C-alpha cells in the first residue's frame, strides 16, 4: 500500500549511500581524482579562485604544463569551464593584450587552444567568455580560425562531438561578424542588436567571480551599437504605415504579430527570420546578396544539426536564381564590381555546390564562353555529323606538324608569341587555339591516340626478338609520353591544389597508367639482360595488363559532355565512392566466414591405424549415416550465405536507385560546370607536348634576361593563367558598372520582397484562427 | 567491505554523476526545473487553445 | 522524487526520447569526452590512434 503504481515502475531501483559532501558542479566534482596538490594546474581544474591567486601572488607561474599532454594552466581552466579564474587573470595579472593572446593561443600536444578545448566539450559558460573577448577586441589573433593538427577548428569540434548548445553560440558570432562594424543604417543596427542580445540573454546566469555589479556578460558590447530599441520600434511602425518608406515595400523586417493569446527574449534559437535579418541587412550594407546566401549555407553545413535551415538557404539560392529572367540579370548578380570584389561563381566551384552549378542559367554562362560558335549543336543534324567529323581528322593531322613547331618557336621568336596572343576577346574560329571547346577536342584526340598505340603494342609484340625489343622506337616513345604525363600531374597538383585535384577522378588514372607503364618499361629492360628469371618477368606482364586497363577506362572520358552517357559516368563514379567501400568490407567478412567454414567441413580424418598411423580416409576437396550429416551443414552454410549476399545486393540496387532517380542530371551538369571552367583557365598544350616546352621555357625565358632584360610576354611555365578572370564580364569599368548596379537592385529587391511575403503567408496559415479571434476581441475591449 | 563484487554491470552506481544532488544544488535544480516545466505547460495551453 | 526517467526509457525501449539531440549529448560526455571517435576522419588520427 506504501508503493504506488508509478512508484514500482519509475523510481530508482537500488539502495544507495548518501555521500557526506559531494558537489555536482563542473569543477569540485573532481577533487578525489585530480587532487588538491596546489600547483595552479590543479587549482584551475578544480576552480579554486583563492588558491589560484595565492599560489600566483607568492609563487609559481601562469603557463606551466603537464608532460604527456601540453596543457597550460589556462587550458585546464577551460577544460572544466572555470571561467571564474580565466576572468580573474584577464582582469588582473595580465596587461599588454599581446600577453593575453599568447596565454590563450599557447598550444597543446594535439594542437588545441583556449577556444578549441572549451569547444570539444559543451562549455557554454566558458565559450560565451572567449566569444565575449573577441567582440570587445581583446585578442589580436582571431582565435577561432586556428586549426589543430587534425584539420579541425573551434566549430568542427563542437559539431562532431554533437554539442548543439555550443554550435548555436559559435554560429551567432559568425553571423555577427558578417555585418559591418561601422555603418550608419537604422536596420543593420537592429539586427546587430538582435544577435548580441541573443547571446547576452543566453549566458545571463554567469556571475562574475566576486560580488561586483553583475557585469552580466555582454555589457560592453551591447553598449557599443547605438540603437534605441524603442525609438527604432516606431521607425518601422511609421515607415510601414502606408506601404513603405524603407524603399523595400515596408520596413522590410516588420510584420504582424498581431498578438497571440493563452486562454483555456524568448526567440532564443536561430529561426529563419534570424537568417533573413542577415541577408536583408548584409545587402543593405553593400554586399553581394548571392555571396551571403552561399556563405551562410557553408556555415550551417559544418554545424551538422541544422538541416531545416540548410534546406531553406538552398531553396533561397535557387529562388534568387529564378527571379533572374535573362542572361543580362544573371551576370549582374554574380559579377564582382570594383566596390565588392566578391565572386559567387568561383566560390561555388570551390565548395562543390551541386544545386547552383546545375541550374539552367548557370549552365548558360559556361556554355556561352566555352562554345561560342555552336559546333556542339552541329552533331544533331544529318549534314553536320559528316562535315564535323571530317574537320577533326584534318585538324589533328594539322595539329601534328605545326604544334611541335609553334611550341619551339614561342620560346625563341618574339613575333610568333604576339601572334599567339590574339585572343582573350570575343574569341572565334579565326584563331582556334583560344576557344575552349577546341582545346578539349585536341585533348581527347591525343587520348584516343594513346590507347590505340598502347593496345597496338600488346598485339604487335613479337616474342622471338632480341634485346632491342626492350628499347624499340615505339616502346620508348610511349615511355616518354608517360614520363610527360607524370610531370603534368605534379603541375596541376601544385597549381590547383589538393581538394580540387582529388575531386575529378581522372587525375588518379592519369598517374596510375603512367606510373605502371614507366615501371613496365624499366623492369622489362632489367629482366632481359641482367637477371633473367620468371619471378620478376611475371610482374612485367602484370604491369602492362594493369596499364592497359586504365588506358581503356580513361577513354570513357569523351562521353562526359554527352547527355545520356554522361550520367552513366557519374552514377558509376559515385557508386565507387559512396557505396563500394562499405559493401566490400562486408562481402570480405561474409566470404572469409564462408571460406573458413568450408575448410572446417572438408577436413580429412584418420580412422585406420592399429599401432601408429596406418591410413586416413580421404574427404573431397578444399551406411553409417556419415556423408549425410556433413552435407546437411553444407546446405545450411551455402543457403544462408547466398541469401545473405542477395540481401546485400538488394541493398545496393536500392542505394543506386535513389541517386539515379533523384540526382542524375544534377551530377551530370555539375561535372560540365567543373569541366568548362578548367579548360577556361588552361593553355592549349597536351601531355606529350608540354615537356617539349618545359625544356624550352627553361631556356627561352633565360635568354631574354641576360642581354635584353625586361622583355615582356615571356612564356610562363606555370599553367592556369591567374592574371585573367574567369569570365569576360567580371569587372565593369564605367557605364557598364552603373547599369549592373541598376540591374542587381532591380532583381534582388524583388527576391527579398517575395520572401517577406512568402514567410508571412506561412505565419498566417498556422495562426489564422488567432487573427480572426483578435478581430472579435476588440468587441471585448473597444 | 569494498570487495571486488562478483558481477559485471555495477549496481552501486547511479549511471550519471549529476544524479541525486544533495545540498544547495538541490535548491538550484528545483528552481531550474520549475522554470522549464512551467514554460512547457503553457505552450501546450496555447496550442490547445488554437 | 527518486524517479529516474533515463533508466526507464532504456528499459521500455523508447526510441523517440532516447535519440534526441539532448539525450545523445548527456551520454556522449560520459562515453567519449575526448573525441577519440573522431580520430578516424584524418590521416594523423588513424596513424596515431591506431
Ligand atoms: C575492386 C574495384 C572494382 C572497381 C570496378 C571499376 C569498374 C570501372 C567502371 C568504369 C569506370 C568509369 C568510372 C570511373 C571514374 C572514376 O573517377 O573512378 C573512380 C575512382 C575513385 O576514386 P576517385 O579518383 O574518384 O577519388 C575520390 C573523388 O575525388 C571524390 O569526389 C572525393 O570526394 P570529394 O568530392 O569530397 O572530393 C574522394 O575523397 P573523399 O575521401 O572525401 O570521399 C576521392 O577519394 O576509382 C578509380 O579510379 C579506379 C576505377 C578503375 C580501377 C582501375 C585500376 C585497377 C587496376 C588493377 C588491375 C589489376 C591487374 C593486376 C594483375 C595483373
Ligand atoms: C581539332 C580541333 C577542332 C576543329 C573544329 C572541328 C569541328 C568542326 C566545326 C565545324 O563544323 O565548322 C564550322 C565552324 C563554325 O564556323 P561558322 O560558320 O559558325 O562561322 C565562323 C566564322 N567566323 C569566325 C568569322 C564567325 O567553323 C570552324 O570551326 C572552322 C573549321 C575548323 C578548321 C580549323 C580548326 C583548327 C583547330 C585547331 C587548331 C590546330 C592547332
Ligand atoms: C565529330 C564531333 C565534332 C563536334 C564535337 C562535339 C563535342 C561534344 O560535346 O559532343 C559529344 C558527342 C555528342 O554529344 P553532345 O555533346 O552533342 O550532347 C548534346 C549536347 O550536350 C547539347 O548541347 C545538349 O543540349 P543542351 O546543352 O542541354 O542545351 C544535348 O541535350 P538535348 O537538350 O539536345 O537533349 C546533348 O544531347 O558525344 C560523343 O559521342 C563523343 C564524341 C566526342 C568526339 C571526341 C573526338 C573524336
Amino acid at each position: 500500500k506504501k508503493p504506488s503504481d508509478y512508484g514500482c515502475q519509475l523510481h530508482y531501483k537500488h539502495a544507495r549511500v548518501v555521500e557526506p559532501e559531494s558537489t555536482t558542479d563542473d569543477g569540485m566534482k573532481r577533487l578525489k581524482d585530480v587532487g588538491d596538490k596546489g600547483t595552479l594546474i590543479t587549482a584551475a581544474e578544480l576552480g579554486l579562485v583563492d588558491k589560484y591567486r595565492d599560489l600566483k601572488r607568492a609563487g609559481q607561474d601562469i603557463l606551466t604544463c603537464d608532460w604527456p599532454y601540453h596543457y597550460s594552466s589556462i587550458l585546464y581552466a577551460c577544460y572544466g569551464n572555470q571561467y571564474k579564474i580565466l576572468q580573474m587573470v584577464e582582469r588582473e595579472f595580465v596587461g599588454s593584450t599581446q600577453e593575453l593572446t599568447a596565454m590563450h593561443t599557447t598550444r597543446c600536444w594535439v594542437g588545441k587552444n583556449s577556444a578549441m578545448v572549451a569547444a570539444y566539450q559543451g562549455h557554454l559558460e566558458t565559450m560565451l567568455y572567449i566569444i565575449d573577448l573577441d567582440m570587445q577586441g581583446k585578442f589580436t589573433e582571431d582565435l577561432f580560425k586556428q586549426r589543430d593538427v587534425m584539420g579541425k577548428n573551434a566549430m568542427m569540434w563542437a559539431a562532431s562531438q554533437g554539442h548543439t548548445d555550443t554550435i548555436e553560440v559559435l554560429l551567432v558570432r559568425s553571423l555577427y561578424r558578417l555585418l559591418p562594424e561601422d555603418c550608419a543604417d537604422p536596420l543593420v543596427l537592429k539586427t546587430r542588436w538582435k544577435l548580441v542580445s541573443l547571446l547576452a540573454d543566453l549566458a545571463s546566469h554567469c556571475r562574475d567571480y566576486d560580488p561586483g555589479c553583475s557585469r552580466s556578460f555582454f555589457q560592453e558590447v551591447l553598449a557599443s551599437i547605438k540603437y534605441d530599441p524603442v525609438e527604432g520600434a516606431r521607425q518601422e511602425e511609421a515607415a510601414a504605415a502606408g506601404g513603405g518608406g524603407s524603399a523595400r515595400e515596408g520596413a522590410a523586417l516588420h510584420e504582424p504579430t498581431w498578438g497571440v493569446d493563452d486562454g483555456e527574449l524568448k526567440d532564443v534559437h536561430i529561426t529563419v527570420r534570424t537568417l533573413q535579418g542577415v541577408i536583408v541587412s548584409a545587402y543593405r550594407a553593400g554586399m553581394n546578396c548571392m555571396g551571403v546566401i552561399m556563405y551562410c549555407q557553408s556555415l550551417l553545413q559544418q554545424a551538422r544539426y541544422f538541416d531545416d535551415l540548410v534546406a531553406q538557404l538552398t531553396a533561397w539560392e535557387v529562388k534568387l536564381l529564378d527571379t533572374c529572367r535573362n542572361k543580362q540579370e544573371v551576370q549582374a548578380i554574380l559579377a564582382p564590381t570594383e566596390d565588392d570584389p566578391s565572386e559567387p561563381v568561383g566560390y561555388a566551384l570551390a565548395t562543390f555546390d551541386k544545386a547552383f552549378l546545375s541550374h539552367k542559367f548557370v549552365q548558360q554562362i559556361f556554355t556561352e564562353k566555352w562554345d561560342t560558335m555552336g559546333v556542339t549543336d552541329y552533331t544533331k543534324s544529318l549534314f553536320g555529323v559528316v562535315w564535323g567529323g571530317c574537320s577533326l581528322v584534318v585538324a589533328f593531322a594539322a595539329w601534328a606538324t605545326i604544334c611541335p613547331l609553334v611550341v619551339v618557336a614561342r620560346s625563341f621568336l618574339s613575333p610568333v608569341q604576339d601572334f599567339m596572343m590574339r585572343g582573350k576577346v570575343i574569341v572565334d574560329s579565326r584563331f582556334p587555339w583560344h576557344v575552349p571547346l577546341y582545346r578539349w577536342l585536341l585533348t581527347q584526340c591525343a587520348l584516343i591516340t594513346f590507347t590505340v598505340l598502347l593496345s597496338y603494342l600488346v598485339f604487335s609484340f613479337d616474342p622471338s626478338d632480341p634485346v632491342p625489343a626492350s628499347v624499340a622506337p615505339l616502346n620508348t616513345f610511349l615511355a616518354v609520353w608517360c614520363a610527360a604525363i607524370l610531370v603534368d600531374e605534379v603541375q596541376e597538383y601544385v597549381e590547383e591544389g589538393r581538394a580540387e585535384y582529388m575531386s575529378s577522378g581522372w587525375n588518379v588514372m592519369d598517374v596510375t597508367m603512367a606510373l605502371s607503364y614507366i615501371l613496365h618499361y624499366i623492369l622489362r629492360i632489367i629482366a632481359v639482360r641482367v637477371t633473367d628469371n620468371l619471378n620478376i618477368l611475371l610482374v612485367v606482364n602484370d604491369l602492362l595488363a594493369a596499364a592497359a586497363l586504365m588506358a581503356w577506362f580513361r577513354m570513357v572520358s569523351v562521353f562526359e559532355l554527352s547527355s545520356a552517357i554522361g550520367p552513366l559516368i557519374q552514377m558509376m563514379k559515385q557508386m565507387l565512392i559512396k557505396d563500394v567501400t562499405r559493401f566490400a568490407l562486408l562481402v570480405l567478412v561474409i566470404l572469409l566466414g564462408f571460406s573458413v567454414g568450408m575448410e572446417a567441413l572438408f577436413q580429412e580424418a584418420c580412422i585406420e591405424r592399429d599401432p601408429t598411423t596406418n591410413e586416413c580416409t580421404k574427404y573431397t576437396s578444399w551406411f553409417e549415416q556419415k556423408r549425410v550429416t556433413g552435407v546437411i551443414f553444407y546446405l545450411i552454410f551455402a543457403i544462408v550465405t547466398a541469401i545473405l549476399l542477395l540481401n546485400l545486393f538488394i541493398a545496393m540496387l536500392a542505394d543506386t536507385y535513389t541517386r539515379v532517380s533523384t540526382q542524375a542530371m544534377v551530377e551530370f551538369r555539375y561535372r560540365k560546370a567543373k569541366l568548362m571552367a578548367s579548360y577556361s583557365r588552361r593553355d592549349f598544350v597536351c601531355p606529350p607536348f608540354n615537356l617539349l616546352h618545359l625544356v624550352c621555357a627553361a631556356v627561352g625565358n633565360g635568354l631574354r634576361r641576360l642581354v635584353w632584360g625586361p622583355d615582356g610576354f615571356t612564356p610562363v611555365s606555370m599553367r592556369k593563367n591567374e592574371t585573367v578572370p574567369l569570365f569576360s564580364w567580371y569587372f565593369p569599368q564605367g557605364e557598364e558598372m552603373r547599369q549592373v548596379v541598376v540591374l542587381q537592385r532591380r532583381v534582388v529587391d524583388d527576391f527579398l520582397n517575395s520572401n517577406r511575403v512568402a514567410l508571412f503567408r506561412e505565419k498566417l496559415n498556422a495562426e489564422l484562427p488567432n487573427l480572426v479571434h483578435e478581430m472579435l476581441k476588440q468587441k471585448g475591449k473597444g
